[PDB]
């Protein structure tokens, strides 16, 4: 799963989308997603 403060899933990121519990896949920017 992804970390906290990782990118979980953007455009153009292929892996685990994911986050850890706990943790949400926020998309803060276009390409940028972070588990927060
Ligand atoms: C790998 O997976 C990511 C998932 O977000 C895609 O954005 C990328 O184009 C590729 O399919």
């Amino acid at each position: 799963t992804q970390s906290h403060y990782g990118q979980c899933g953007g455009i153009g990121y292929s892996g685990p989308t994911v986050c850890a519990s706990g943790t949400t896949c926020q998309v803060l920017n276009p390409y940028y997603s972070q588990c927060l």
